[PDB]
């Protein structure tokens, strides 16, 4: 379990030398990886389209998922989404065990996103970015969320300040 | 180091069973005191006073300098704020070469908040939550910083999802 301290340490290093979200989101990625979460994805949702919320995802997550996520708009309705906007704590899902919105876990179930730990941080011009680490075999018992804790608040910390402020303002 | 993951999870856990800012700070300062922080100061700045910007002052500070910073209107002026609101990444200070702002750093410097960690993040309304950790000893090097990142990230998620709430609303 020392290992898991290695793990971040890797990751806040190779942080400091990645200038863009694209050299940004693998070190992530490979991280949440290590600590057992297959799916490693990230939304960046913006305040100004008012309109219509715009989601901007990044992940590793089945192209498959996101097509139907963005054909059946599933942004509307997301629930997690929901979950992670209205309070500050991480959110742990189950794909088959969620109430309601049964279009929506029917096909995140379908395509492996099955058991996530999702947070939401806003940034100071309002947008929220969601980091979303998804395992498709086993959900966690409670005995494995406590020793994730502080990992994932780690990571979470390193989304958005490393990840989401590089994807709603590149530097080109 | 094999400590610093269980330095974590002791604060994590008490985080779960703690309803109030009074039983939400301790972890987390005590947290910050095992990775070598002394102080541990947490600010919860408001954008709704306009004029000037109320905030919310925590932590295990000399409290005679939290008095000079009411006293002289440095949440006007602070650096440290300036930096953490402009920029989502943390900063790394000290008070002795920092530039401008030579009577918030004197201030500072003169109650051993000399070389600190500060970090700032938003909540729905558009608040500014700041966690500051500070020593009093001897300055940040570029290798200590190296270990103490994912261990500072934890505290930083720790304070803004569990300590920033309860000051904000409860």
């Amino acid at each position: 379990n020392a290992m898991d301290l290695t793990i971040l340490h890797d990751c806040f290093d190779a942080l400091q030398r990645a200038p863009t979200a694209e050299a940004a989101f693998p070190p992530i990625a490979a991280a949440a990886a290590a600590l057992g979460f297959r799916y490693c994805v990230y939304g960046l949702r913006r305040t100004l389209p008012l309109a219509r919320p715009d989601m901007q995802i990044v992940g590793n997550h089945p192209r498959e998922w996101e097509h139907r996520y963005v054909k059946f708009g599933y942004v509307t309705i997301d629930p997690i989404i929901k979950r992670v906007a209205s309070q500050p704590r991480p959110v742990v899902w189950n794909a088959f065990d969620e109430p309601g919105d049964t279009a929506f876990w029917h096909d995140a179930a379908c395509f492996g996103m099955r058991y996530g730990w999702s947070h939401g941080g806003y940034d100071r011009a309002g947008n929220l970015g969601v980091l979303t680490l998804v395992r498709d075999t086993t959900p966690l018992d409670a005995d494995e969320i406590s020793r994730l804790r502080a990992p994932c608040a780690s990571l979470s910390h390193a989304a958005h300040a490393y990840l989401m402020p590089r994807l709603a303002d590149p530097i080109a």
